[PDB]
């Protein structure tokens, strides 16, 4: 059921965008949250994805995504009060969805060659 | 393919709520953005939706909260200072989110009620 697991895994990391943007919204912080690479879709795609498309391209470029949002994430994680500048707190906030956004076109493509 | 098309609409219903929370966020506004009813999830629901899951309960449940919403969502289009106040705009983008979890939900119900 391939096409019905990239609909699923697009939604998982949109859901895992959203529940971020919205810590940020209310609290000015990242709380709890976990960086891209130990989301649900982090997890499925170092598990599972890798090896159901491996020797493929856009496997790789995923993982380049994943590690430098990781490396802005955890730039935020340690120095929060970027979030309080209204410039750093919207750089942030595109720069996730703007990854998120690369992620899922690179899914698309990766889910079409298999088919 | 049932199962395929229920999780490509929870996918292009939290794109929809996605490109309105960042037409807030960039300009206070809400723009070119399209009640849910006329989002690209509003008008499968209304065209196919509804009649592929015609007589189950959780269809009219799930009209009743986007005529909720698209009710707040064109409040907001006709007052978008709102947007300028920092309670009134968590308030909106709260109910959008929230409205999406309960249709999330309500739209689970629906597709597993239909596979049994």
């Amino acid at each position: 059921n391939a096409e019905e697991e990239k609909e699923r895994q697009i939604a998982s990391i949109l859901s895992w965008e959203i529940d971020i943007i919205y810590k940020i919204l209310l609290d000015s912080d990242l709380g709890s949250s976990l960086p891209l690479s130990q989301a649900d879709f982090g997890l499925w795609f170092n598990h599972k994805g890798r090896h159901y498309f491996s020797g493929i391209a856009e496997v790789g470029h995923i993982s380049r995504l994943i590690q430098d949002f990781d490396g802005i994430f955890n730039q935020t994680m340690r120095n929060t009060r970027n979030l309080n500048n209204r410039s750093l707190r919207v750089k942030f906030l595109l720069q996730i969805r703007n990854t998120v956004s690369q992620i899922i076109t690179l899914l698309r493509e990766l889910f079409e060659e298999v088919s």
